[PDB]
């Protein structure tokens, strides 16, 4: 869903504010050279990164990089981002992605079920992530938020995208899996007393997206 | 409508509005003012940042009923501070009881003058620095608000001001509405102000359709 206006406000962000390298564009093309981003949010998880002064982050849906380039530029050189990806043909396209953004040292791409990864980061003692990012399937998003609370600290940043779907969060008789993982997802961060959060209704070249933000409180 | 109903949906969840918060919005009417929409979810947004800042110094321009105030100033430290600049004395009288019920007297000082004048004075006062700054003042003088904004920051301060697209009118190069030449202004500005890094925020529901500039002062 979008609106000219929102489209049209949104190049005249990004004509300010919202510069692409050549990487970000290639990273953009890749997709069809085998097989919709936003700059401005980009920026925007580049600035919230900057906020959490984030050393570590930690991305679920890696897809070619895109949020990727823009999270890790956000890194100082000894600075890490992982970043899961399900699909090998996405990883491999990402890390070419990585390595033209010259981000190759500062990002760790790994390939499986996001599900099956985040228990071997905390066996590994891979936290605590300053800043977390997840745009990943929706039915595990609760599961994936419990995960992502183990691997925070006091202050965490937790982002969680595309959690509203045209309005369908709103209707509690939806049986499209992607709604109730949504609809879910947000009834739990209501609920929950772990971390104060909102959802932005965020508008622009990408369709309307709902995007939470979640700060970790001190225990 | 779509971006209300939604609204509503996330303030239910996440934006819940106290006493303080409530007397406040109904605080103008009572006193015989002007109607001022107000956003419990940007109220939520505005907390949040300042709790990702670790805030205790916050500089606001534009108290109006202290509404914004009142969800800034909840993320302080009980020895943190915020300096809020109101041109109209009997606004500011009314923001002061809306502070006092929330029980923030000790942390929130009211300032009644142009913020022009005002911003001036906080540099000599040695007022600054600033952990986090919002401006949602008047319009034609937000680059001036800027400048002074920085001399009142220190590197990784947040400078938010709010309402800089006015509903799409920034794509006229041609108005001559001076809040709209001010919001122009201020978005060129930031275009090319090296000592921040920036972006504009597009929004629905929070004020029906709003744009939130966020900047990140770097050391210069």
């Amino acid at each position: 869903m979008n609106n000219q206006i929102f489209e049209s406000v949104d190049h005249y962000i990004s004509d300010l504010l919202g510069y692409e390298d050549d990487a970000l564009l290639a990273a953009t093309n890749s997709l069809a050279e085998a097989g919709s981003v936003s700059p401005n949010q980009g920026k925007f998880l580049q600035l919230l990164a900057q906020l959490c002064q984030a050393k570590n982050i930690l991305e679920l849906g890696t897809l070619a990089g895109y949020s990727t380039i823009w999270m890790a530029r956000a890194l100082p050189k000894n600075g890490r981002l992982i970043t899961l990806e399900y699909d090998p043909k996405h990883a491999a396209v990402a890390q070419k992605n990585i390595d033209r953004a010259g981000l190759t040292s500062q990002v760790q791409i790994r390939t499986g079920k996001a599900i099956d990864i985040l228990p071997q980061l905390v066996e590994e003692g891979a936290g605590p992530f300053d800043m977390i990012f997840i745009d990943a399937d929706k039915p595990p998003y609760t599961e994936y938020f419990q995960w992502a609370l183990r691997l925070s600290r006091p202050g965490t940043l937790i982002v969680a995208d595309n959690v509203i779907r045209d309005g369908k969060v709103l209707d509690e008789n939806s049986t499209e899996p992607a709604v109730q993982g949504a609809r879910r997802f947000n009834a739990m961060l209501g609920a929950n007393t772990a971390v104060d959060a909102t959802i932005l209704q965020m508008v622009g070249v990408k369709e309307y997206d709902g995007m939470a933000l979640a700060i970790v409180k001190l225990e």
